[PDB]
């Protein structure tokens, strides 16, 4: 159990590093003392103050930015990155080795180095324990550890939707994917595209056909579950809200209902942010705005043959911050669910 940590963030100007922030403020182990935050890092932002990028973060306010430096960073016991991938293996290698390093970009995610060049064209630098605590056998190698990669957004619905029923040989190997996501996930970097006249009141696929980044991510997890060879159809769509996903994800079947259910039941039963809707209910991303809890409820379209599974996540906690913070409380040996609401902030 860790006594007193002091932490950085490094890209705390981003949505990423704010969300960070939020969910440390809320942490117990603030309040108490225990957990104390430090260095706040940027690129072109050094020198300004925090409120000038998060101005929800009133705290924090007045906290200069500087410059994402080894000698800056130093000094501290946990050192979160939230930067564009790239740039967490040149600086993991900076800091003094005994940090716990949480890296929120792709670099260490991935266990397959042929698959890794393939979607990000550099080498891979290989990988860190996975930050998705439910998955099977992911929670073992987060206690104690020094080096977290979280998960990416996509990938956290979709295997939370899908895993349990591939894990029980319910479903066929072949799996599609169509996941709704607020703007927030496509991070803070000003483009046209990205713009609110361009967003609102505008739905859109993008990065379609195996070209998104998260389709292997999404087939790795999946193949830690099963020996049959995995494919994943992944479609993203931009909607116009800020946070959120929703995952609606498929794959034949030929098993009942029940049997399912019972795998779900199984697997979640006793994971504190997963819940089950009760019969009748679907998930929203709504209600899971501002909590670390994913929504998930499942069925079957005996018509068509098909298993659908839908789960709903806020792509900025569940999706990132908040699994970074549930893999930090396991590293250092605090309750998991800390800091780590289950409530939704709706309407
Ligand atoms: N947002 C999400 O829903 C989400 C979900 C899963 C994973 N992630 C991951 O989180 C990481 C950041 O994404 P984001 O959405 O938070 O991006 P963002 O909102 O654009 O913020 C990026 C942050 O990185 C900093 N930065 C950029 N280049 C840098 C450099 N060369 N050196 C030091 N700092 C640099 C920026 O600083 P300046 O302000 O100075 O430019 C900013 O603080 C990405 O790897 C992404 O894959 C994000």
């Amino acid at each position: 159990v860790a006594n007193a940590t002091k932490v950085a963030v490094a890209g705390a100007s981003g949505y990423a590093g704010g969300e960070i922030l939020r969910l440390l403020l809320g942490h117990p182990a603030y309040a108490d003392g225990r957990l104390r935050i430090g260095a706040l890092t940027a690129a072109t932002s050094a020198g300004s103050t925090l409120g000038e990028h998060h101005p929800h973060l009133t705290p924090l306010a007045h906290r200069v930015v500087e410059p994402t430096e080894a000698a800056v960073l130093g000094g501290h016991d946990a050192v979160f990155l939230a930067l564009p991938h790239g740039h967490s293996a040149v600086l993991a290698q900076q800091l003094s080795p005994e940090t716990l390093i949480i890296d929120c970009g792709a670099d260490f995610r991935l266990t397959d180095a042929a698959v890794w060049e393939r979607f990000y064209g550099s080498s891979h630098a290989g990988s860190w324990p996975y930050g998705l605590p439910e998955l099977p056998g992911a929670r073992d190698q987060l206690r104690g550890t020094r080096r977290i990669a979280v998960p990416g957004c996509y990938p956290t619905a979709a295997l939370l939707a899908l895993f349990p029923a591939l894990a029980a040989d319910l479903i066929e190997p072949a799996v599609t994917v169509v996941a709704v996501s607020g703007t927030s996930g496509a991070g803070r970097a000003a483009t046209t595209d990205l713009l609110g006249a361009e967003v609102i009141g505008s739905a859109r696929a993008y990065n379609i056909a195996g070209v998104h980044r998260h389709t292997p991510e999404i087939a790795q997890g999946l193949r830690a579950v099963t020996d049959r060879d995995v494919s994943v159809s992944f479609t993203p769509v931009l909607i116009p809200a800020s946070r959120g996903i929703l995952a609606t994800c498929t794959a034949r079947t030929r098993s009942p209902l029940s049997q399912l259910r019972a795998a779900y039941e199984k697997a979640y039963h006793a994971e504190p942010f997963i819940y089950l809707m009760p019969e009748g209910q679907l998930p929203r991303t709504g209600a899971v705005i501002g909590s670390n809890a994913a929504h998930i409820a499942v069925a079957v379209d005996e018509d068509a043959q098909t298993f659908v599974a839908i789960a709903a996540i806020d792509n900025l906690v569940k999706g990132t911050a908040g699994a970074a913070v549930q893999s930090m409380n396991l590293a250092l040996g605090w309750p998991e669910t800390d800091g780590l609401s289950v409530v939704g902030v709706a309407p």
